[PDB]
């Protein structure tokens, strides 16, 4: 069938893990372990496609993030996740978006930008900030929670009609 590779990326902490989780096993983490380089695989039907949905959750600790390029390089499609309450992890999404374009040698890489946590109410990131960063970068920003499910489906589904529009 069809096989999407995505990949996940984005500042530690943001809820990378938990979004990817909350996808493919349907239940929210509520611990904080760091990630160093995960995958996930899945079969889904989308817009009546059967897909294979090939996962790869990726490290935002400096510490665990070795070689994220080299699974980065695989990636037809990306995740760029902040959460809405970590302005700095809004701040650094451009340093994502820069490996990402490295990694691809292209600077046109399907990509969705993602506000996590917006079930949480220290808001410091406001939806226009981010809905203007998105179309700075010519992509979709959807807001999720990976603790109550709110748009994580979108999300995901969202980045494979992105690189279908590729
Ligand atoms: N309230 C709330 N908490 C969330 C949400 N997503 C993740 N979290 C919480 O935030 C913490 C970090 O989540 P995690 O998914 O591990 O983050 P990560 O981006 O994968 N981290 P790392 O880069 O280190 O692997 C966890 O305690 C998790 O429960 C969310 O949407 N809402
Ligand atoms: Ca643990
Ligand atoms: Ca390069
Ligand atoms: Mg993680
Ligand atoms: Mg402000």
């Amino acid at each position: 069938m069809t096989e999407y590779k995505l990949v996940v990326v984005g500042a530690g902490g943001v809820g990378k893990s938990a979004l990817t989780i909350q996808l493919i096993q349907n239940h929210f983490v509520d611990e904080y372990d760091p990630t160093i380089e995960d995958s996930y695989r899945k079969q889904v039907v989308i817009d009546g496609e059967t897909c294979l949905l090939d996962i790869l959750d990726t490290a935002g600790q400096e510490e665990y993030s070795a070689m994220r390029d080299q699974y980065m390089r695989t990636g037809e499609g990306f995740l760029c996740v902040f959460a809405i309450n970590n302005t700095k992890s809004f701040e650094d999404i451009h340093q994502y978006r820069e490996q990402i374009k490295r990694v691809k040698d292209s600077d046109d890489v399907p990509m969705v930008l993602v506000g996590n946590k917006c079930d949480l109410a220290a808001r410091t990131v406001e939806s226009r900030q981010a809905q203007d960063l998105a179309r700075s970068y010519g992509i979709p920003y959807i807001e999720t929670s990976a603790k109550t499910r709110q748009g994580v489906e979108d999300a995901f589904y969202t980045l494979v009609r992105e690189i279908r529009q590729h």
